[PDB]
């Protein structure tokens, strides 16, 4: 078959020119899973200006100038780790791809987390003075506890490992930014900015999928390996995120100052660090009280 | 102000570590271009199952064995293009860009030349044979005069030339598939396959942009080099236009063997070859009796993409 004979034009590019290219087919694919998730992304498309952010003006002015700039920082921050996935991550991951399909999946994911910062930016014009965005901007650029998290991630993108790399591109949408989205819930839980929360869901509505995707790629992989291979992985894996947690911690206090926020915030964001492990094959070591959600805000991740 | 004391992730990935990295800002935009792009390209979003070529069918039956394999053999071969461009060529852009957006931007380009490519095989899946579509395959891959012109272009793409990269990047939107995509055009001018040109239609209105952008882009920062790196520069592009030329005519030769079509694919193809070469800033060479299309032939080409088909 000319399948066996050929390869996709991203293998030849960086692996192996010895063969010729073939085109991509879509009348016959290698995992039916891939068909699935094209599928599912492409028509979840969406954009942040057919959400009506202005309706949340009058409960953005029920908050403080405190609670004003607490969340304009934390979606700088969660922009940051969008603009890093977006640019490096998601990218990272074509070149490594099992299939042809995949290959354009990552594309597809790169752009839409790129739309995910966008929609902060929607979010601000809407709601911040421009004195409110700078000033978050700032803050971001010099908080050296939040960028610590992306500045951990980055060498397994731009290194010679595709499992490690494809590791940080699963934590990414799996983990990173839920000690951020619990701002948003924990707000509209009490009737505050409820469509900024709609673009919220937007978003974990992609992000759920790109954890999923990458977990089960990661586990197609794995799963050749020898035992001892596959341990070594699970080692890496459980200490990665180990390390994540404890940077992950040391920031949302930070974040958080003065709120009280952040042992819910960590809570919400170890729930999360569980649900990251089980998309990869592996179990949770966390507990109930560990991973403890308030029923109400639970509601708003969960609608 | 912390823009000019901070760097992009990109930049800090792979090429600066000197200063901390800052998220995009939306807000205050460097090069409102980049807005109006961004905007006028996920306004345009589309899917081919939206455009059912169903309807084809009784033109297409029309056909017989020899014009539908070369439909379908076309058809692959611009899939293959679109396949280096989605999973190498734009996404290579990113770190190389000038500003935020740009790198928002090309990953849209990225991902919009896949659903380019996918185009194909709806339409495949509703006229094409299973076998039609697997000798189109075999086809492409043993064709050694389609292979040779993107594998000319890959090289630029994996280097650590920006330029070069960039001039790559806007030549196949800009002039490579464009031979191909005559034969859609003369098709439906003859009311053949009507459905299909409305998919090329859809295609050409992304395709378009990503040359201007990319030659925009390349106009900026060929701008800021010496005079003399700018003329050593513009000798590249045009050897490179001449090369990639050569090419595409052997290949078109190929591909139309038998039908007479390919000395008016490759006035098609010449026509866009000019354009690509505008859209860097430069002056196109070609005569008007060597980019000349039949008015049938560019009414077709020409025609705005229909909006219902937007998702
Ligand atoms: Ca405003
Ligand atoms: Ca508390
Ligand atoms: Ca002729």
């Amino acid at each position: 078959n000319y399948y066996d004979r050929s390869v996709s034009p991203v293998e030849y590019a960086y692996f192996d020119q010895s063969q010729n290219m073939r085109a991509i087919n879509w009348n016959k694919i290698v995992d039916e899973k891939d068909l699935e998730v094209w599928n599912r992304v492409t028509q979840n498309f969406w954009l942040p200006e057919n959400i009506p952010v202005s309706n949340d003006l009058p409960s953005w002015n029920e908050l403080d100038d405190d609670w004003q700039q607490l969340i304009t920082r934390t979606f700088t921050g969660l922009t940051l780790l969008d603009t890093v996935q977006s640019s490096i991550g998601d990218v990272a991951q074509i070149k490594n791809s099992l299939t042809e399909q995949e290959q354009v999946i990552y594309a597809n994911f790169a752009f839409m987390v790129g739309v995910h910062a966008r929609s902060y930016g929607t979010i601000f014009s809407t709601l911040c003075t421009s004195e409110q965005i700078e000033e978050a901007h700032e803050w971001v650029v010099d908080n050296e506890a939040l960028q610590a998290r992306p500045k951990a991630l980055i060498p397994f993108y731009t290194a010679d490992d595709p499992l490690k790399s494809k590791i940080a591109a699963a934590l990414m949408p799996g983990f990173l930014l839920y000690g951020g989205f619990y701002l948003p819930f924990y707000l509209s839980a009490r009737g505050k900015l409820p469509n900024t929360s709609d673009i919220i869901r937007l978003i974990l509505r992609d992000k759920v999928i790109h954890n999923f995707y990458s977990g089960y790629k990661y586990q197609l992989k794995v799963a050749k390996l020898s035992p001892e291979k596959q341990a070594e992985m699970k080692q890496f894996v459980f200490d990665l995120l180990d390390k994540m947690i404890g940077l992950e911690k040391t920031y949302l206090h930070q974040l958080y100052d003065g709120f009280g926020l952040a042992d819910e915030a960590i809570r919400f964001s170890l729930y999360n660090a569980g649900k990251f492990l089980q998309n990869l094959g592996y179990e949770s070591p966390f507990t109930k009280e560990e991973t403890r959600i308030a029923p109400e805000v639970f509601a708003q991740l969960s609608a």
